[PDB]
């Protein structure tokens, strides 16, 4: 079996991408944020405290003939950004882009933090990290990808994120029409439960490639590209008028600028992020100042190849027994 689904940015900034998913019988369509940095599938539901739901479409398990209560099971999760949610757990049929899994754990939110309440476009998350991070207890539940692997034509799923445009998530096949050249695979460490890999180095604009190991994780659920302080410092040094701003919380610069491109190694291959991808947006509508798409990882504790990096590539999440990450230009 295979699935193919369109993923669309939630706004003009590509802050995040939502992908419709069908849950229950008959099917209830919710727009979820596919998150390779976590492993919970959770949704806004009939069970979420009313004052906390805010324009989102909710999942009503009592209207699904195929839902069953996982009795005893609860969950609770917090994200890097400080947001959180908790509740209990159903199994139900879940479909993405025509790929159907039965007995998928669907985590139903009883409460949600203010961030998700204010996010009208996101009805919940679909986690695509390794199942070891799942927060359901007392027994952890498999991700949608893990449950799917038995029936997939190939145990993989590709992320094809658009620059200010829709993209695709594919399950179980690689669309050779989607990228240029060849896919370069690199080893993944599952020690911390992430899609964790090591970049072979970097270049800024048209200058020299520096071989230096950058350990980071591929996270579709993080907007920006967070690299070590001295790499980020090297990038913004090539932009006049760029400066670090305490008040905004990162490197800012004139919207006027043409930004240099940024290159990062994957084994012997090179992926080039066009400069315009790194120009995130004005810090406020009508400002001369724009927020940089590359920022320091120092405060986060881990390098993150987030959406600004990933949408410059075709990315293959190879979830064979011994996982690997594939990158191609597109
Ligand atoms: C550690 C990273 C790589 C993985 N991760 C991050 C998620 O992918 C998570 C997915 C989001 C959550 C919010 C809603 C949309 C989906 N991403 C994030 O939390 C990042 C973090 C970040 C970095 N810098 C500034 N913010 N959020 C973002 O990148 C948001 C996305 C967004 C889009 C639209 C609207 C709102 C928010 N974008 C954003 O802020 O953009 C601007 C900076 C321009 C404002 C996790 O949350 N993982 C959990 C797994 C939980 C498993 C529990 N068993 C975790 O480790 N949580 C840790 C937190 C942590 C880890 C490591 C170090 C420190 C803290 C914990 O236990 O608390």
């Amino acid at each position: 079996s295979t699935g193919s689904a369109t993923t669309t940015p939630i706004d003009s900034l590509d802050d995040a991408y939502i992908t419709p998913v069908q849950i229950g019988t008959p099917a209830q369509t919710l727009n979820l944020d596919f998150d390779t940095g976590s492993s919970d599938l959770w949704v806004f539901s009939s069970e979420t405290t009313a004052s906390e739901v805010d324009g989102q479409t909710i999942y009503t398990p009592s209207k699904s003939t195929t839902a069953k209560l996982l009795s005893g099971a609860t969950w609770s999760i917090s994200y890097g950004d400080g947001s959180s949610s908790s509740g209990d757990v159903y199994t139900d049929t879940v479909s993405v882009g025509g790929l159907t899994v039965t007995g998928q754990a669907v985590e139903s939110a009883k409460k949600v933090s203010s961030s998700f309440t204010e996010d009208s476009t996101i009805d919940g998350l679909l986690g695509l990290a390794f199942s070891t991070l799942n927060t359901v207890s007392p027994t952890q539940q498999k991700t949608f990808f893990d449950n799917a692997k038995a029936s997939l034509d190939s145990p993989v799923f590709t992320a094809d994120l658009g620059y200010h445009a829709p993209g695709t998530y594919n399950f179980g096949f690689i669309d050779t029409t989607a990228y240029t050249g060849s896919i370069t695979y690199t080893a993944v460490s599952t020690k911390q439960g992430f899609w964790e890999w090591t970049s072979t180095g970097y270049a800024v604009g048209s200058g020299t490639f520096k071989s230096t190991s950058i350990d980071g994780i591929a996270d579709t659920g993080t907007t920006l590209l967070y690299l070590p302080a001295t790499v980020v410092s090297a990038y913004w040094a090539q932009v006049s008028g760029a400066k670090s701003s305490s008040s905004v919380g990162g490197y800012v610069f004139p919207c006027s600028a043409t930004l240099p491109s940024f290159t990062f190694g994957v084994g012997s291959a090179r992926i080039v992020i066009p400069g315009d991808y790194i120009d995130f947006g004005p810090i406020s509508t009508g400002s001369s100042s724009c927020f940089g798409g590359i920022q320091s990882s120092a405060g986060i504790g881990i390098n993150i190849f987030g959406d600004v990096a990933l949408k410059a590539a075709f990315v293959v999440f190879n979830g064979a027994t011994t996982p690997t990450l594939g990158f191609a230009s597109k």
